[PDB]
């Protein structure tokens, strides 16, 4: 009975958000407007007309994308007063936030009021880009003050592997606000998203639409214990806490099992489901010994019987399929959630793994390069960049890579 307000920034933020609500809607029997026991309250609000609307906030610096949603089959769903429209650069993005502060928080504070027990905020956005990273980083810094206790989680979209030129810039500046101004970071690697769409799906030119179909599934599954509540795992923090033992290190990777087909099989049990959630080919992140997990969560939908589950774990302990940390209790959690009373096993993984730092590394290597040449610094140094906050960020980020690597050490 805890609420979650969702912030959607920039094209990416709003296009994966579009898919997210399209999916939650199908599951809670809600139409592109309203209705036809699950907890709808967590993500939905009761309309003053016995109808339903999402606790969502569409924020963009360009009209193109929001008007796509508005001129679509889901225009009636969104709360009209929760949509806001005001530049390629993080700086430009961080800037326009301060300028639109009051207008933005009028919507955020109002939704915050409606809730009777607000747990926290979820921010959907991309790391590269201007809006997502810039306006995203600003909001992240403000939420950390206007609401000190409320938890903050994000589904952050990492670029593919350019054609923006300064992604490594926007990216570093944001990774900083994601390290200290965020409780939980579900990382969505566009590179890994592609490989899948392409391989385990056979699409030569995977579009964002297509790609966001995957993201929607993870976003959807990773919240099933909150929408189809049980005794344990009903708090968002009930999950995040079990996945993040120490702060800072809160960058999680995900993975899904039943990804394709329609061709039938002889038998699919929770066994091969958990076994697969451990094969890197299903892990939606791209990494390239020593590294290990810090925690692992497995959410299974459909029939199961918690006896079969004890058996799958054993086979794993003996087949050395999961390399956990060396400095402590190596354990994978299982949560048997239901599905919606509308259209076999299904599995979603959420792991806090060490090799996640690779992306942070892969970014600094790029930042550094472009930095050592004063590349494109002219467009950013066009607004309160008469010196360097870049240096502050890079160092912070190097800290994240230091502890994530420091975490695979038995010494830790
Ligand atoms: N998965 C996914 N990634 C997206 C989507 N839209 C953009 N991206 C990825 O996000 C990054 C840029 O996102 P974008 O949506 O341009 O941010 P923006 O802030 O809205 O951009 P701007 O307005 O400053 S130019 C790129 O790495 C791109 O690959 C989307 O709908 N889905
Ligand atoms: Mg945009």
């Amino acid at each position: 009975p805890r609420e979650i307000i969702t912030l959607q920034l920039g094209q990416c933020g709003n296009q994966i958000g579009f898919e997210f609500w399209k999916q939650l809607c199908a599951e809670h029997g809600i139409s592109p407007e309203a209705i036809v026991t699950d907890r709808k309250d967590v993500f939905f609000y009761q309309a003053d007309d016995e109808h339903y609307i999402p606790r969502a906030v569409l924020l963009d610096l360009e009209p193109r994308v929001i008007h796509s949603i508005l001129n679509s089959p889901y225009a009636k769903l969104y709360n009209p007063e929760n949509i806001y429209l005001s530049g390629n650069n993080w700086a430009s993005g961080f800037s326009q936030g301060e300028k639109i502060h009051e207008d933005i928080f009028d919507i955020i504070d109002r939704e915050a009021d409606g809730s009777d027990s607000l747990e926290g905020f979820v921010l959907c956005h991309s790391i590269a880009g201007g809006t997502g990273s810039g306006l995203g980083s600003y909001l992240l810094e403000r939420l950390n003050d206007r609401y000190p206790k409320k938890l903050v989680q994000t589904y952050s979209v990492f670029p593919n592997q350019s054609d923006v030129v300064v992604q490594p810039y926007n990216s570093l500046l944001t990774l900083k606000r994601l390290t200290q101004n965020a409780d939980c970071l579900v990382v969505l690697d566009n590179t890994a998203l592609n490989r899948i769409a392409t391989d385990r799906l056979h699409i030569q030119n995977p579009s964002f639409s297509q790609i966001n179909q995957l993201v929607s599934t993870i976003m959807s599954a990773s919240t099933t214990t909150l929408r189809y509540p049980g005794y344990m795992n009903n708090d968002l923090i009930g999950l995040i806490a079990s996945l993040i033992p120490t702060p800072r290190l809160h960058f999680l990777m995900t993975g899904y099992t039943p990804l394709t087909t329609d061709q039938s099989v002889r038998k699919t049990t929770v066994l091969d489901v958990m076994r697969r959630l451990l094969q890197p080919k299903n892990v939606m992140v791209s990494t390239g010994t020593n590294h290990c997990y810090i925690a692992i969560l497995n959410i299974i939908q459909g029939e199961v019987d918690p006896t079969q589950v004890h058996k799958s774990l054993q086979r794993i302990r003996e087949r050395k399929l999961a390399n956990f940390i060396p400095w402590g209790p190596a354990s994978i959690q299982v949560a048997l959630s239901r599905k919606s009373p509308y259209l076999r096993v299904s599995g979603l993984m959420m792991a806090n793994h060490t090799s996640i730092s690779s992306l942070f590394e892969r970014t600094c290597r790029q930042y550094d390069k472009l930095r050592k040449r004063e590349a494109f610094l002219e467009q950013f140094r066009k607004e309160d960049m008469f010196k360097d906050n870049f240096d502050e960020m890079d160092t912070s980020r190097e800290i994240v890579q230091q502890l994530i690597d420091e975490y695979h050490a038995a010494t830790r």
